[PDB]
Parts: structure tokens; C-alpha cells; sequence
């Protein structure tokens, strides 16, 4: 269910495959911040889930360094991938800025990103 | 070079990765416990260019809780920065999300924090 | 301010929210299924002169899940921004930390998020 | 009982709290060099009847970052536990979030943790 393409609520594309064992691998394309381009995203997740009706349990990252910028920064989500017609991935996130040790308390930002197969 | 090695957590937990040149994190995640059968895969990125001014490297790893012994249905991903120095730290903040019905999915999320330092706590 | 007044959860949810003159909020909160036992104390604060320039009103309130029915002991707090307009909403992250040991304290936090609107989902 | 006093973060913010019979928690918060310009109202709720198995008393309290003299607009909730004893302690995660356009709503909301304890660090 997971390989394949998403989209995120506000415009970010993200390309996944799910290997056999667990890996995830891909690249992330954010609409908003500083970004541009694709990333490298690497991640996890539970390749034999319940068979009750669970959601199965996933997280990746992108460090937000390409080719064209780097932002010092890094995105971790992590949540579910519920299948079915409507299928979806439901994610918190946390995006760490590097900092000095005086911004430490203000590094991470948090927020949640609900992916679907259409746009 | 500075994140290459073994970070221990302020409760037990060790974990061993290797930074890649190119912001690759692999590794292996040994939950307090010790044993192989508490040992799982770590997967994740940093900045392999970060600045050069005492500011951290944001970095971010995913364990998912399933090996060849156990399988907790779960999966944590850690958020932070790697500050070097004498004391060097990886400070972290994670997330660890359960597989749950939907009904019960308001529920699947558990936050937290964690330092990781290279000395046993 | 446009705070004051009833507001709907995603799921079910409900609470009615005073928005005092300087800052202070104060209300009650009702679980989905609105029964007698259902209704709890909430209190918060609210930026009571807000930015205007188009930006959200920051806001925030406490629900400890005690009630003379049952007690719970936790307690969620919710952090966020009240957008007026014609499709007003509350958007929030919260937080719902329940008493643990020590041992248990790594997983006494729970985290989420909620819109609040103001007609029934 | 327990509640009830002065509070100092590890980054030197104080606060200061009256924990009410009935789960009311109400109090000023500092954030260095307190003075006035650096004092804010802090309003919550916590659990007045906890567990007697050794768990924590979980609470959780706002304050919006407006005083009458500056005026930020944002706001945090702290969500945690006390836990007594002779190392007393209040562990907490907390979100910042400020007021922002809709085009920046992604970015509102800081996460943290902090841990309140009886003596200055």
C-alpha cells in the first residue's frame, strides 16, 4: 500500500517505495519553506503489521540539503498508513533548525501532514 | 566525523550509526535491555554541510520496533541536533506512533526528549 | 475578539469558551458523548490585543480530567491561533500528560492536534 | 500542597503558583530580568485528587506572552506532572505557538520540554 506517490494538504509531493524488509527510500519536494528541489528521504516502517483494522506504523526524514541550498535544518514525520479506497498516511512532524546553544530551546517546530494518493 | 559512533540515552538505550559523506544515517538501535533480540534497524539523514559557526547539526533518525525476535506494531523518529565539543550531545526530541484502528487513532502518538552523549549516564 | 462562544472538536467534542476583556479564558469543556459526566473545568489565556495584519489571535487552555464523576488523572493542554471570518476556526496542537511512576514517565505524554469550529462536524 | 511555590526552569525563568482546592492553578511567570516587563499571568488546571499508587500529579498551565507593557503575540502551554519527594519536580513538554498568516500557519508552533525544579541550577 505504501509505495507509490503522495501528496501532502499543502502541495508537498512525497516518492516512496517500501522495501521488503522496511526500508523507506525516496525523495520529499516541499511547497513551502526553505526549499527547493527534491531531497533524499530516509525512513522505516513495520513491513508485517496487525491484520485487525491497525494502521501501520512509519517514519522518515529529509534533511533539507540538495544541490541548491541547504536550509540546516531537518524534517522528521512519523504516523500511520491506513489503506482501503480512501487510503492515507497520518503524520506528526518535527523540523529541527541547527542553532547556537542560545536559540537551543527554539529549534523544533511541530505540526501534522495528512497525505492522500490524489492531490 | 563527530556523529560517527556509539550515543548512549539517559536511560540505558545505545545506539551506534555511521554518518555517510553524503548525510546518510545508518545504524543500530539496543533498547536498555541489552540482547540481540532488543537490537533494530536505524535509518536516517543529517547535514553533511552544516554551518561553520557553533550552531548544531540538524540530523533525524526512524527506528521502526520490529526485528527477528519482537514486533511492537511502532515506529519512533527522533528530531535534534548534534553540538560537538567535549561534551558532545546529540539532543533530540521524538515521536512514537502505534498502529491503531481509526477510532483509537487520536491516541497513537507519544512525544518526548532525549539526550544522547558518548559516556554511559 | 470573536472567541467567545461555543466550538466544535473533529470528533464530537465541545467546548463553550468566555474570552475575558484582559486575557483571561474560562469554560467548560464536554467530552463527545455529552452525557452529565462528560463536562470538565477549562481554563487558558489569549493574546487579548492581537497583530492586525491578517495574522491569528496565539491562544491556549487546560482541561485536567477530573469531574465529581471519575478522575482520570491527566490533563491536556492545547496551544494555537483563533482565525476569525466567515469560516472561523481554533487550529491547536495539544498535549495530554498522565500521572505515571518513573519508571512509566517516558509514555505519559500523548500529542495531537484539533480544529475547532464553530457549527458540528 | 506540594504545588503550591516557586519554580525555577533549567534556563532561569521562574514562576510562581497557587495550587487551589479544587484544581485551579494561578500564578505570575518570569521570564529574566523580572521586573514587570518580564511578568505575565499564568492560569491552568491540575489534578486535585491524584493516584496513591506513586504516580505523578499531572497538570498543566497557559500564559500568553502579553503583559501591560510588551506583547509578543503568542502563547505556550506547559502539559506535565509533579512529582514529589525530597527532589521535587515538575516535568513538563511545552508548545510555543505564535499568531501568523494562514500562508504561515505550518510554522506557528515551537515544541519543548522543560523541567521546573525547587532550587535555582
Amino acid at each position: 500500500g505504501i509505495t507509490g506517490t503522495w501528496y501532502n494538504q499543502l502541495g508537498s509531493t512525497f516518492i516512496v517505495t517500501a522495501g521488503a524488509d522496511g526500508a523507506l527510500t525516496g525523495t520529499y519536494e516541499s511547497a513551502v519553506g526553505n526549499a527547493e528541489s527534491r531531497y533524499v528521504l530516509t525512513g522505516r516502517y513495520d513491513s508485517a503489521p496487525a491484520t485487525d483494522g491497525s494502521g501501520t506504523a512509519l517514519g522518515w526524514t529529509v534533511a533539507w540539503k540538495n544541490n541548491y541550498r541547504n536550509a540546516h535544518s531537518a524534517t522528521t514525520w512519523s504516523g500511520q498508513y491506513v489503506g482501503g479506497a480512501e487510503a492515507r498516511i497520518n503524520t506528526q512532524w518535527l523540523l529541527t533548525s541547527g542553532t547556537t546553544e542560545a536559540n537551543a530551546w527554539k529549534s523544533t517546530l511541530v505540526g501534522h501532514d495528512t497525505f492522500t494518493k490524489v492531490k
